[PDB]
């Protein structure tokens, strides 16, 4: 059993053949398949989307921490866009769920590795003005043996342009920045930093930090930890907006007693009401929570070497070039 399609590399079209196709995922966009290519025997993921920005964004990206677009083709009385991506066996969500179900917390070495690679992938997309707008554990692909993380699902991604409005009802509820809940249309790529902060907090906690039962109750869940946002914080989130009045809960008492203090400190700097107050992805990479990753003697728990973490390009460093000396340890 073989499927042959006319596909373009992720230019000149060509006959692409694959076998062992099976459904692995399902969403509003359509289906996600796992298949094996004929020429190399390599496994691929095929994202089939019924019927704009995704393909254009996916074709521009070339980073170690972003899912690689191998080929693309249109198929099947309704037309679908099929994105052929290099297959990655796991997700942060599935790994975190296994630990959660077994009443265990993910070792902080993995939390450091996954969060650092997510921030690096964010520093790269934000350098082109591209905001992902769907940062959640499910969109963080993992190779369990090498601990290499790949950001995926650019279906909500948009190149943000100052002055031009954007939809407020975006991102998965639990990872939705408070300005979006307040109905902001002039938000920045800092919405992804809030989502990344929600992912970190979830990896430390064993469950989502803000589990809202609606897009409105989502703000109430944030208030239960961060306290009520001040009038100034509300103005910085959405100036057009003219909420229970309670104080912030201590950050240390949010997480289990033995949670590393640097993890707690990083959380507080990402989960800020004021969007501008939140760390940029590059500053997050530089945080003391990622110190272990800069140690020359650092290894993965299986004894293997950690992935290449400090091979930064001029593009990733463009937001703050003098950060390079702090980010790149002397051994690298
Ligand atoms: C919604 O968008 C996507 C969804 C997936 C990918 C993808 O890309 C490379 N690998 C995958 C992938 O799904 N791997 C399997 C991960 C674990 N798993 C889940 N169910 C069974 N196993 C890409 C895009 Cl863009």
């Amino acid at each position: 059993k073989v499927t042959t399609v006319v596909a373009t590399p992720g230019d000149r079209p060509q006959e692409v053949s694959y076998t062992d196709t099976k459904v692995i995922g399902n969403g509003s966009f359509g289906v996600v398949y796992q298949a094996k290519l004929c020429d190399s025997g390599e496994l691929v993921a095929i994202k089939k989307v019924l019927q704009n920005r995704e393909l254009q964004i996916m074709r521009k990206l070339d980073h170690c921490n972003i899912v690689r677009l191998r080929y693309f083709f249109y198929s099947s009385d309704e037309v679908y866009l099929n994105l052929v991506l290099d297959y990655v066996p796991e997700t942060v969500y599935r790994v975190a769920r296994h630990y959660s179900r077994a009443k265990q917390t993910l070792p902080v070495i993995y939390v450091k590795l996954y969060m650092y690679q997510l921030f690096r992938s964010l520093a790269y997309i934000h350098s082109f003005g591209i905001c992902h707008r769907d940062i959640k554990p499910q969109n963080l692909l993992l190779d369990p043996d090498t601990a290499v993380l790949k950001l995926c699902d650019f279906g909500s991604a948009k190149q943000l342009v100052r002055g031009e409005p954007n939809v407020s009802y975006i991102c998965s509820r639990y990872y939705r920045a408070p300005e979006l809940i307040f109905g902001a249309t002039d938000y920045t790529s800092s919405i992804d930093v809030w989502s990344a902060g929600c992912v970190l907090a979830e990896l430390l906690l064993g469950q989502p930090i803000f589990p809202g039962d609606s897009g409105v109750d989502q703000l109430v869940e944030i208030i239960k930890v961060l306290g009520t946002p001040t009038r100034e914080q509300i103005r910085e989130m959405n100036p057009n907006y003219t909420f229970p009045q309670i104080k912030a809960h201590p950050w240390t008492k949010v997480f289990r007693p033995r949670t590393p203090p640097e993890a707690i400190a990083l959380c507080s700097r990402l989960l800020e009401y004021t969007p501008t107050a939140r760390l940029t992805p590059l500053e997050a990479c530089a945080h003391s929570f990622f110190d272990e990753l800069r140690d020359p003697n650092v290894k993965l728990p299986n004894g293997r070497d950690t992935p290449a973490l400090f091979n930064f390009t001029t593009q990733e460093l463009s937001s703050n070039p003098p950060l390079a000396t702090i980010l790149i340890p002397p051994h690298a």
